[PDB]
């Protein structure tokens, strides 16, 4: 019910943080490879506190909506937000907390997702995040 992922990048921590907090940048790699978020419906931005949400659509038209609350935004340091998927009738279930933290070295990113349904879910999310980070990595290497 608790997962941890991390990767280093040849960019400046200031940059890495902007890439994991700014909506313009977030909307670039959000969601696993294969699915995207329609500009039509979302509020993906961890730059300020308050409600955040975002639906994802895959290559087959399947929609997935996840909501949350940005709990803390430490501009250079880190961000933290609430996590909850939505029902077939727009009803969010089990809630979790996601945290993106930087820390230079270049700069490395730590993704920590806790309080998930169980282990079988702590896996499904890990691979999901893993898949989604590939898109960030690529997005970064394109901006150098």
């Amino acid at each position: 019910a608790d997962l941890r992922l991390e990767r280093e990048f040849a960019v400046a921590p200031e940059a890495l943080f902007a890439w994991v907090s700014d909506g313009a940048k977030l909307l670039q790699w959000w969601g696993p490879e294969g699915l995207h978020v329609p500009a039509d419906q979302h509020d993906l931005d961890f730059t300020r506190l308050g409600p955040w949400f975002s639906v994802m659509v895959n290559g087959e038209g399947q929609r997935y909506k996840v909501s949350g609350q940005v709990t803390h935004v430490k501009p250079p340091q880190s961000v933290g937000f609430t996590w909850g998927w939505h029902d077939d009738d727009d009803r969010r279930g089990a809630e979790s907390h996601v945290m993106f933290i930087v820390e230079p070295c270049g700069a490395r990113l730590i993704l920590d997702h806790r309080e998930l349904g169980d282990d079988e879910m702590s896996l499904r999310h890990e691979e999901g995040w893993t898949s989604s980070l590939r898109k960030l990595a690529a997005e970064l290497a394109l901006e150098h």
